[PDB]
């Protein structure tokens, strides 16, 4: 009845009511929890009618507004149906348990099935990708949103397991079942606890999985962006180090143990213990198997897994290296063991090691001179080299995932699914949630830019009478003061050249540049006991407060040199391998990174997935109504639902469209292909206000395709 609606809660955002009068512009309701409210008619939405219940499509809403919206959600979420398409998008609910949706029988009835004909699914999105990749010859791109612990990983590996197990019906299994291996491998490394998620991906990914002109399985290939190579010497309270530790550490493989000459305790081991050791969600000792597994189905040698595993094991030892003051500033070993041990397993000499590290080398013309070392700029130099050949052998694991992933077949298209490392806030922000927050603020752009510019932009050039709609979505401020010359990243670059700057001189530039000239640039909220911060930034998903310490050092990334050269001359092959191609600041390569991306993307099909987070607890079936409330918002999804309703989201070419649909009327058409369409579309008994007439293509409103469609199997039947 006109009586159901929802009225604004200060709690749960919105509310369902009855509304029991009306006076004076006020409406008098009670809540369905028991309260009695008066509210402004403005303030009033309608709810939907029953038919309308858990709909798949909620462009298909009588009344579209936020409650709607979220209730829909909410109610399809509660009966553990956790996706659901928002016009030409789709939204999906982490259910925080393992669901029984994702199975072979289901892969199966999903393969050619168009959208509607089919619950939502990210199979869906999947098989819709491959048949307009087939249909228009042409690259597509899945871009899964969402933050930290929302679900991007998980229905990236869905994907995956989508083709992998369709393509079922150079190493140990097929292609098959080395694109599945590749993510448990590459998470042990390139994975870790964090505060919102267990298994937080700490490096962003597009993969592409390659198709033949004929549409058969030909390949796959993983680009990885960025690894957080802090991580692996630092942690914060409440976060681990790599997996891959405390897989080893696990004892669940005794030999690896005595092979690597440490104890079964990770608070042994100074750069792996300085947060947590444990997750109650994770078994480390099962995890190493399903690790050690990955790289035998990923066609790893012995050789190879051991040097991998020798390499992690030396990290550890690198650690525990102690340095003292030389006796009369100069630091020199506190003993010895740890760097005899590292040495060992890392194919290198430990006097030779030490030295390096104590002595660096400064090359005067062809003659050198020995540089002085303190304490301090020993443990610093030692925790980047650790860094160094973590990331360099977490990118050796990348190459040689993607070496194995080449097969002998030909390539025609590709289905590119991008998995960044999703949007988060910690007590203590450094250059590395910047450069994260950065790619999803991006990645938002580029969906409004698909979604509300480009669109409104077709209907324009092709004649459409149309009134542009501001959507309100545009993030280009905030990027363009990230991005831009004179932005964040163009001034840390430039503090980079400078030998006398400081973390001081480079806030003051910020400040000087940015500070009441800039809109997202603020100055930060500090609240006592939580750590110091320099500055904050107004980005789509919230404000952040950045800490500045150190990002001139983690921006040029510096090494010592003379222990590389060491490296190069290693007796273990990997190591020498590692750093062989040794001799740009890392914004610079983020920047590069994103701008090759983002126009690379613009050449493919995008199909969105917009995964949420329920709550902040990991309970699975529970919406904190203004955390749901928040990424809705942020994400656009009811102005994405508006312009699929207001718009027209299918066309057809005028020939493609004659040829498809003349069965519907052959004696309208027995002349162009255009004045066909036209007499074609005039004839049927069909609302003809659904369609309009294009330079190049008809456009059709939400529905009319699908009922064309319908009709064209009534009569092939
Ligand atoms: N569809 C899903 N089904 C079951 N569990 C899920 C699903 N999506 C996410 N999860 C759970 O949420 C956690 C965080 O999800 P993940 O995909 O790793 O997030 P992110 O967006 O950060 O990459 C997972 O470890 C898993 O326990
Ligand atoms: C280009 C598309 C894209 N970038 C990403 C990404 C970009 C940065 C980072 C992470 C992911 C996850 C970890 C983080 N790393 C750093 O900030 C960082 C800082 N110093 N170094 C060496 C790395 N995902 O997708
Ligand atoms: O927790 V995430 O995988 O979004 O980084
Ligand atoms: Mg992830």
């Amino acid at each position: 009845l006109k009586k159901d609606v929802f009225v604004p809660d200060d709690k749960e955002e919105f509310v369902k009511a009855t509304i029991l009068s009306r006076e004076g512009g006020k409406v008098t309701a009670e809540t369905e929890h028991g309260k009695t409210v008066t509210v402004k008619e403005d303030q009033v939405l309608q709810q939907n009618p029953p038919k309308f219940d858990k709909i798949e499509d909620m462009a298909m809403l009588t009344f579209l507004h936020e409650p709607a919206v979220l209730y829909n959600l909410k109610e399809r979420y509660a009966s553990w149906m956790i996706y659901t398409y928002s016009g030409l998008f789709c939204v999906t609910i982490n259910p925080y348990k393992w669901l029984p949706v994702y199975n072979a029988e289901v892969v199966a009835a999903y393969r050619g099935k168009k959208r509607s004909e089919a619950p939502p699914h990210i199979f869906s999105i999947s098989d819709n990708a491959y048949q307009y990749m087939l249909t228009d010859r042409e690259n597509q791109s899945i871009l899964i949103t969402g933050e930290s612990g929302a679900g991007k990983t998980v229905n990236t590996k869905r994907v995956i397991q989508y083709f992998a197990v369709i393509a079922a019906i150079t190493g140990k299994g097929t292609l098959e079942d080395q694109i599945i291996q590749a993510n448990p491998a590459l998470e042990a490394f390139g994975n870790a606890k964090t505060v919102r998620n267990d298994n937080s991906s700490r490096f962003g990914k597009f993969i592409r999985i390659h198709f033949g002109a004929t549409g058969k399985l030909a390949s796959a290939d993983i680009e990885t962006y960025l690894l957080e190579k802090s991580r692996v010497i630092f942690q914060l309270k409440a976060e681990r180090d790599y997996h891959i530790f405390y897989q080893i550490l696990s004892n669940k493989k005794p030999e690896l143990l005595d092979m690597l000459l440490i104890t079964n305790n990770p608070y042994d081991y100074a750069f792996i213990s300085q947060g947590e050791t444990t997750v109650a969600s994770i078994d480390d000792a099962e995890e190493l198997m399903a690790t050690d597994n990955a790289f035998d189905v990923l066609g790893f040698t012995t050789e190879e897994k051991n040097s991998m595993y020798k390499l992690t094991g030396a990290i550890m030892h690198f650690g525990n290296m102690k340095f003292k003051l030389k006796q009369r500033e100069q630091a020199e070993p506190d003993g010895t063991e740890e760097a005899d041990k590292s040495a060992y397993l890392m194919g290198l000499n430990s006097a030779d090691l030490l030295k390096g590290l104590c002595h660096p080398r400064v090359k005067v013309g062809n003659e050198y001179v020995t540089k002085g070392q303190n304490v301090q700029q020993v443990v610093y130099a030692k925790g980047a080299l650790a860094k160094a050949v973590y990331e360099r052998m977490f990118n050796w694991m990348v190459t040689r995932i993607n070496a194995t992933l080449e097969t002998k077949q030909p390539r025609q298209y590709f289905i590119g699914v991008l998995d960044i490392a999703g949007f988060e806030i910690f007590d203590f922000n450094s250059f590395e949630q910047l450069c994260i927050n950065f790619t999803n603020e991006k990645l938002q752009q580029f969906f409004n830019h698909h979604m509300f510019v480009l669109e409104q932009e077709e209907y324009k050039k092709e004649g459409i009478e149309w009134e542009f709609i501001d959507f309100g979505m545009d993030l280009q401020a905030c990027i363009d003061l990230i991005e831009k010359p004179m932005g964040i990243m163009s001034i840390l670059e430039e503090e980079c050249m400078f030998p006398k700057a400081t973390d001081m001189t480079f806030k003051a530039k910020l400040f000087d540049n940015h500070l009441g000239k800039s809109s997202n640039f603020q100055k930060p909220r500090n609240i006592k006991g939580k750590p110091e911060a320099h500055f904050s930034l107004i980005h789509y998903a919230g404000t952040v407060d950045y800490n500045i310490i150190g990002w001139l050092q983690k921006n040029k990334d510096p090494l010592n040199e003379t222990v590389v050269d060491l490296y190069k001359k290693s007796s273990l092959k990997m190591l020498s391998s590692l750093f062989a191609n040794y001799a740009q600041t890392v914004s610079a390569l983020h920047r590069e990174n994103l701008n090759k991306l983002m126009t690379n993307l613009r050449s493919t099909h995008p199909h969105f997935v917009r995964c949420i987070i329920p709550n902040e607890t990991k309970s699975p079936g529970v919406i904190d109504n203004p955390l749901v409330m928040h990424q809705l918002r942020c994400n656009g999804v009811l102005e994405g639902i508006r312009i699929c309703r207001k718009g027209f989201p299918n066309r057809i070419l005028y020939g493609d469209f004659r040829q498809r649909y003349r069965i519907l009327n052959p004696a309208a058409i027995p002349i162009d292909s255009r004045k066909g369409a036209e007499k074609l579309l005039g004839s049927l008994d069909i609302d003809h206000n659904q369609y309009k007439f294009g330079h190049t293509k008809v456009f059709f409103k939400a529905g009319l395709l699908g009922l064309l469609e319908e009709m064209r199997d009534e009569r092939l039947s």
